[PDB]
């Protein structure tokens, strides 16, 4: 599977991966075959001379450099041809990958942590992508410049190709192992290190406590003694690369030096020139460079199947709810009536804790009911039901007669609207928070985001910002100016009905004014639920109902239940 996937990757990118290799093919055949030619001319010069041998140097000269050129405009365009290549591949990626995860269900996140999504969206698949692409080309050129030399070795010297062949594999193989050896030191250090300085920044955090109670310098000592330790751990990195760096370059140097002693007692039939050495040597690197090249191949491959196989499954998964699907109403078929009967929730996170059971709850179309009850019982989760994000064990949420399990979720958001203690906002200017609740933000008038400033009380302390209504917010905002500029997006939807969420704490008295007047018109003409945490707005709501144990235990009027004789 993983093989045909990879052949799917790459199959709109035929046309450019084959130019790629067909260029590559004879960069590598033009840069094999040079140190032929320059033994060549080497030979000419100096092994038995004639009387004028300067035309033929001018002669060779001139066709190697014309070969050349031919090889660099190659590479060129392979180079080009493979970098573009690998780029129109993870642009694919990406976007296929972030609309796959913009259309899952709500319980997939709360189950799964936003960086790794981050993670998979920035890492994975850049390592997908240059796998295929930039890592072909060259496992491709270390695998043409190591058949090569050994059939050249083999051709100008069999004594000495089978002397050469007994020496530098192992010695690569040796050093890759090492060098892997390395590599694993390294990181211990490197997580030791990561260690010591979470701990830094968790004491750095938090000073208030740290000065409070006299703990000024335990922190201190504990900081020396992970640095310390860090350090006693660095030492021994120290002296493996010690190692490394004493023993690679002696065997280096000692490989040429033996070449040498062994061709020049070569007599006889197998006598070689001094321009058939040269051949030999070079040949020989070009071979221990192959056996390194090659090995990095294999590495960066496993690495990118291990990516793709991660990458493989967000983007082959089904959301477990219906999204933009479904059936919608006209004008009059709703009225605003919304019903629940039976109700069972849990959140999937805690399954053991319940919350709803037996909900029975009827709101006609204009009245404002509100369900005041016990603190810290979670009401608010029926916002949460209403707006289809979550599923009930068993029960039906019907409006107007209809299971909202039918209707299209896309269509039935938009005349459910909201306003909430502690609105979120976004990294933009005031006017594009605002606008974000229109069906096209794109096409939306400037005329109109200045007549809900004024219905909502916020011209007020917008006008004191310099930019206007083009200050960046994320700027800092007060907490009564974030509730007013909410309504604005409110004012905007036109919803035909409105979920509100008051705040437990009281704002401050500039606030407590401004705001109050603000949602006046808010709740007007409209049906409105409002979940209240004081009597504030209890008498003037058309009924009221107390929810106790996840229950509606009694429903009246505010005069009806203290009215009772229990009271
Ligand atoms: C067997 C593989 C093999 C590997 C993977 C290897 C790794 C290293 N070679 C180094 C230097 C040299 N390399 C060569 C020639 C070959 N490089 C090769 O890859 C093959 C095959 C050769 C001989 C034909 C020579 C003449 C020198 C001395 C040049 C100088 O003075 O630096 C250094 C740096 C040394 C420092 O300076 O600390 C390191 C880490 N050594 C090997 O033999
Ligand atoms: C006759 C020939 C084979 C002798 C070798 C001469 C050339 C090819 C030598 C001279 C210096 C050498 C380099 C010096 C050190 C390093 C760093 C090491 O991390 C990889 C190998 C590498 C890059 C060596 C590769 C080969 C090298 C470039």
């Amino acid at each position: 599977p993983e093989a045909r996937k990879l052949l799917g990757l790459a199959y709109p990118e035929r046309r450019r991966l084959a130019a790629a290799v067909g260029f590559l093919t004879m960069s590598s055949v033009i840069s094999m075959s040079a140190p032929f030619f320059l033994g060549k001319i080497i030979d000419v010069i100096y092994t038995n001379p004639t009387v004028d041998y300067s035309d033929n140097l001018t002669r060779l000269c001139l066709g190697l450099s014309a070969v050349f050129l031919c090889g660099a405009a190659a590479n060129a365009i392979r180079v080009y041809l493979m970098q573009t290549s690998g780029q129109r591949i993870v642009n694919r990626l990406r976007t296929s990958l972030f609309s796959s995860i913009l259309r899952q269900e709500v319980a997939f996140f709360d189950k799964t942590r936003t960086g790794e999504l981050i993670n998979r969206l920035s890492s994975d698949t850049a390592l997908l992508g240059r796998s295929v692409t930039e890592n072909l080309s060259d496992g491709l050129r270390a695998g043409a410049q190591a058949s090569v030399g050994i059939s050249m070795m083999f051709f100008v010297s069999p004594n000495l190709a089978t002397f050469v062949l007994s020496v530098v594999p192992p010695v690569s193989i040796i050093a890759v192992i090492y060098g892997r050896y390395l590599r694993k030191l390294t990181k211990v250090t490197q997580d030791s290190l990561a260690q010591a300085t979470q701990l830094a920044e968790e004491r750095i955090g938090n000073v208030r406590t740290v000065r409070a109670f006299g703990k000024e310098m335990t922190e201190i000592e504990k900081y020396a003694s992970k640095v310390d330790h860090v350090m006693q751990l660095a030492r021994k990195e120290a002296f493996a690369r010690a190692g490394f760096f004493g023993a690679t370059g002696l065997s280096g140097n000692l490989i040429v030096l033996s070449v040498l002693y062994k061709g020049g007692l070569l007599m006889g039939s197998a006598h070689m020139t001094v321009g058939e050495l040269s051949s030999f040597l070079m040949y020989a690197f070009w071979v221990g460079i192959s056996i390194g090249g090659l090995s990095s191949f294999y590495s960066e491959l496993m690495k990118g199947l291990g990516a793709g196989g991660r990458l493989w499954e967000l983007l082959e998964r089904e959301p477990k709810l219906p999204f933009n699907e479904g059936v919608i109403l006209n004008e009059k078929s709703f009225q605003g009536a919304l019903e629940f009967k039976n109700v069972h929730f849990a959140y999937p996170a805690r399954p053991e804790v319940p919350i709803f059971q037996d909900f029975s709850l009827s709101i006609p179309s204009g009245s404002v009911t509100a369900l005041v009850g016990p603190s810290g019982s979670g009401k608010s989760t029926v916002l949460s039901l209403l707006l289809r994000l979550y599923d009930p064990a068993s029960g039906t949420i019907s409006l107007d007669g209809h299971d909202i399990r039918q209707l299209n979720p896309v269509w039935l958001r938009s005349k459910i609207g909201t306003v909430s203690q502690e609105p979120i906002l976004f990294s933009c200017s005031i006017a594009e928070n605002i606008a974000y609740g229109a069906d096209d933000p794109s096409s939306v008038t400037a005329e109109e985001i200045q007549r809900v400033a004024e219905v909502a009380n916020a011209v007020a302390f917008i006008r004191n910002f310099p930019q206007g209504f083009n200050t960046v917010v994320g700027v800092l905002l007060s907490g009564g100016q974030k509730q007013r500029i909410a309504i604005a997006r409110a004012l905007l939807k036109n919803p035909k009905i409105l979920l509100l969420d008051q705040a437990t704490s009281a704002l401050d008295a500039e606030n407590e004014y401004l705001v109050q007047e603000a949602l006046d018109r808010l709740m007007d003409g409209r049906t409105v639920l409002v979940i209240a945490h004081r009597l504030s707005t209890i008498k003037n709501a058309n009924m009221v109902a107390v929810l106790d144990q996840g229950k509606i235990t009694e429903y009246g009027k505010h005069e009806e239940l203290l009215s009772k004789p229990n009271g």
